[PDB]
């Protein structure tokens, strides 16, 4: 599974970034991931191999309230079309995440509103999990605006949480530290050249993050493996820095940002 997941994520990263498709024969599965910092649309064959994907940077969830619901539909619409020109065909339906911390099924309604018959809603925990293909473990989706702890065992979301921290505080904590406009700082944070030198300054937030999880795991089985996914974990060494403050080493996959999105698509 580790090898599989890694290869699929590297693929999906290219399908997205170099805007090309994987010419697998239909039927396809589509997934839309609604989010604090980005919207992602993902297509796969019936075995979950990536076929297509697109991503827009977009704050249409602020605190879980779809605060730009129309903006959402515009984005999903523009994504659906990009993927559609790039792919042979057109798409009819998708699964979605109703992100936790949120009357937020306007989710489905963005998907329906972009012209996709809703296949189902998913919990990000459920998705995240399936993508890792991990039955028993702990998942720490560290999104842009909230993190979202969760506990699966036997093959069930046996406990779940979430707490208003993520990539943005980092970028902000950097913005503040460096004394730089927030966009200016986000452009930096994201550049891979600078992780080395942006690290020390942004470490404090990671400490905080880890100890918050430590706490929530201070009631749950320690046998449990620990998987840190989500775009915030794109910081090189994030794995290490976090693996310390928490207490146990963590697994962060090759393209952290993509894990949930790929997972949702697995439902459609
Ligand atoms: N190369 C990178 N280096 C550092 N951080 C990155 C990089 N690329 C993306 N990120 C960070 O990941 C965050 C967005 O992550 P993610 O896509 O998981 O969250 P979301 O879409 O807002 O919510 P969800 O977790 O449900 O997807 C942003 O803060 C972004 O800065």
């Amino acid at each position: 599974n580790a090898m599989e997941l890694e290869q699929k994520l590297n693929l999906l990263n290219d399908l997205i970034v170099r805007e090309i498709v994987n010419p697998l024969p239909p039927p396809y599965k589509v997934g839309v991931d609604l989010g604090t910092a980005d919207i992602v649309l993902v297509v796969t064959d019936q075995e979950g191999i990536p076929v297509a994907g697109a991503l827009k940077w977009a704050s249409v969830v602020k605190d879980g309230l779809v605060v730009d619901y129309i903006g959402a539909i515009q984005i999903v619409r523009e994504l659906k079309a990009k993927v559609e020109r790039l792919l042979g065909s057109e798409l009819f339906q998708a699964a979605t995440a109703i992100p936790p911390g949120t009357n937020a099924e306007a989710c489905g309604h963005v998907v329906a509103g972009a012209g996709l018959e809703l296949v189902t809603l998913v919990d990000e925990p459920v998705a995240a999990a399936r993508a890792l293909g991990i039955n028993d473990g702990i998942v720490v989706d560290i999104g842009g605006g909230t993190t979202g702890i969760a506990v699966i065992e036997k093959g069930k979301i046996t406990a779940t949480f979430d707490e208003p921290t993520g990539g943005t505080h980092l970028s902000l904590v950097l913005a503040g530290s460096y004394k730089i406009p927030f966009e200016e700082a986000e452009t930096i944070k994201k550049d891979f050249s600078r992780h080395r030198e942006i690290m020390r300054v942004v470490r404090p937030v990671i400490e905080k993050m880890a100890l918050i999880v430590k706490e929530v795991i201070k009631n749950y089985d320690q046998t449990l493996p620990v998987y840190v996914v989500g775009g915030t974990a794109y910081l090189t060494g994030f794995s290490e820095e976090f693996s310390r403050f928490l207490g146990k080493e963590v697994q962060v996959p090759i393209h952290p940002l993509l894990v949930t999105p790929l997972g949702i698509a697995l439902f459609g």
